[PDB]
């Protein structure tokens, strides 16, 4: 025979969520305290107390359990099976409706995404030979990646001397004699200043440009370059030109996962 | 030029479901005839996959020329705000079902216990029935053909019946206790259950299950009543509280031979 | 004490299933045989076997389960339990990948789609009125749909008498006044003909046709749709005149759901 | 023009992946030096895709100039046939998965019939700790805490003490049993545990299961033992048989005051 207290203690609970329970009628102890509240509870009603607060741990109703023993369906080990599996069934079917409308969601994540590479607006833009210096990246390089170059260049971004413009980055792709993916992050420099340690100098021939402006994110960069490379240059009716492309990051580019940004994109053409 | 009608002949939308819109705000005709546009029409399909995920028709109101009834670049974050929003209530669902998995944990022994042995002692008696892979079609096959069978003592009463062959092989008859003396439709056979002194266990539930029952009366159920088991004649026995191998709110008592 | 028989009853196995096991040296009886093979079984194997039959229904090679008894693990409460969390673990582990990897096929379900809706082929065509006649769809008609008329029809399909062509079957998509979706599936008959029962005649005015060759289904049409008045036409350059739109049907039409037919899609411009 | 760099810039592809592709055929420049033209690289672009769900190199170079290399309408219905496939090898998975969750349904039994109570006299003692929403934090706190109590007696015993106040009030103290006269830290405090007989039970497992011992033990443990239950200090015990509030390798003592 035991109390309130030692029953809190083996089911964690306020010895008032009890109480709340006792006054409730839904759970009663076995005995009263017909005068000064000697409150006493059978060990049997361990369980038949157990059941209810891992109902509870389901969110069935704290009403709607009271009505199960009135109608004997909480004493009962066939009639609880029976309801149990129902909810069971309900909660699948709530993962149905849910896990059917995720199939859905990631079939409009490549619907979203193929109205603005479509509705792209460019324009042609040809330049003469520049210079940018800065950092490089190796495509072959265990552990690093453009937004790793990026994330060690920005502190360095004042060390650049003769900058042409400082709110204009560059973001080169061009390779190695062996077709390696050759990058450097850097800014246009006038001609004449030291080139910084360690930073390099790379030369940027002179180009005719097809000028995508990019709206989205660096990792949504590489498959905006499918599109263009893949169909829509022959939609746009113009030729790719071998050559050294490059990304041109400006005023209104605020943020390398900022979904707002915007980045121009320079691919040579004819 | 759209009518109002070619707005709803485009894909699966009422007359009305517009003027539902007008005088909200939510999408109105440019400019009592009313006028329709080219890419007005976006306006319309990106809603449709928000709406095929049921977002208030008043949260579109404000999502609308706030940004994003436009940008595709909201829209996409936005999305995943969704995808997050959505893949967490399913995560939620999967610890209550998996802790319901769990729950169902409880309800074996909860059941188990709660089954008591009657002690019965039968006079030998005859079933005729079908004899024996699978003992699920055995019962599939032989209910139809339950009819064809005469002088039944208690028609609602079916035996499923254990024999024990010495090699041991599976001997498995299901049928009817009948009269002796009355015909053996071809395809059947009467087996002669012999005068046995069983332990009966009431099973609450299902045809797969009761294996469950058999491992719990063999290893522990007897001994805690003293009864010693008996290589004999079991048999599963089966009468109005049987409602399919597949309901867990049937009974079926289970007959084991003891000494 | 049990025997071989009574064991195979109460676990629903072969009786050779346990001398399979009992060679193997798995489950071993507690006794020998030691001449004329009496075999017997203690009733405490029964768990000690049911662990097994239940390991087994988790694919455990039968061979792993042996050597988890030799170290110990089979008879430990403890060390079972976190093997079981382990396999666990890789079990939600590969739904996780396979979860992962059909959101990842669903967002190409919807790359697939944009392929050919954008490389779609059309040419213009311009016709005279001419008359269609079969039975009639109505948007509001409870329980149909496109596949059921085309479904109570084709039976029906020899009744037409003057038809134009045999293999050309046409589905058109008009209004009544009150702008309902007033479908109808026919044949172009020559004029001067009975028309059937309970058959309808739907004359098409004369109108110049933007004719776009959908490739796919029945249920892949609506959303073809979608794009032409949606966004390709003013990509092709032409204008949507109000009128009366349908789908071609042809030689080239080899079922409803097979997604390797063809579809011509008539739709009203300038 | 695009040269075999170009060819792999464009993507995360290695100079050689294609010189793979050449002697194969699965993808081959039409003419070490050789060339490369326009839409020939969504010839490469499905693959992708397809290799992303690992597609033989074998399967592909049939599936290519038989058909559907370049029709998009095969490849919508063949996606379906493998949407179909992994769904399917995912819910295997499921029950499997679902019928582990439920053979994890036993595990607590197995455990639990095999817990003994080993009857233990402790005379009375002391130990100091801190005092009391959550008794997880409590124990968070004051493992760094640690090594500001001396004189301590064992110092791999911890002690998770839970006083029966008469209200009754949840009293717990998380300490070390230590010799009498000490100092107590600010913040700590010292508490009597009067000398009682305590039936122990050894609990294999996790800090929030222990609560399941403790409904078996004061429903029916206790019980089948002939043990009388006994309102009083009742106290968690933990030694080198701990490893975390979340290992269910690990063993904690429950001491149960009796009669």
């Amino acid at each position: 025979m035991l109390t309130i207290g030692q029953l809190a203690r083996i089911f964690e609970i306020s010895t008032k969520t009890l109480r709340h329970y006792d006054a409730i009628g839904l759970f009663v102890p076995a005995r009263t305290g017909s005068d000064n509240g000697y409150r006493y509870y059978q060990p049997e009603q361990i369980e038949q107390l157990s059941r209810i607060l891992a109902l509870r741990r389901l969110d069935v109703p704290l009403e709607a359990i009271d009505r199960l023993k009135r109608d004997g369906a909480l004493d009962d080990p066939q009639r609880l099976r029976h309801f149990l599996q129902r909810h069971q069934h309900t909660l699948r079917e709530e993962i149905s409706a849910r896990q059917r409308l995720l199939a859905e969601l990631d079939r409009t994540l490549a619907t979203l995404a193929h109205w603005r590479i479509r509705n792209m607006h460019a324009r042609i833009v040809e330049r003469p030979a520049f210079s940018v210096v800065g950092m490089e990246y190796f495509g072959s390089a265990p552990g690093d990646t453009i937004g790793q170059l990026w994330e060690r260049f920005i502190p360095r971004e004042h060390e650049i001397a003769g900058k042409h413009d400082p709110e204009v980055s560059y973001g080169i792709c061009a390779q190695q004699p062996n077709g390696e993916f050759h990058y450097v992050a850097g800014f246009e420099v006038q001609e004449g200043w030291p080139v910084p340690e360690g930073m390099v100098r790379f030369q940027v021939p002179a180009q005719k440009y097809a000028v995508f402006t990019h709206k989205g994110t660096a990792p949504q960069i590489a498959e905006s370059f499918q599109a263009i490379y893949s169909h829509l240059l022959a939609e746009r009716g113009l030729e790719p030109k071998a050559g050294v492309d490059f990304e041109y990051y400006d005023q209104r580019f605020r943020g390398p996962l900022d979904p707002n940004s915007q980045v121009d994109l320079y691919i040579p053409i004819y």
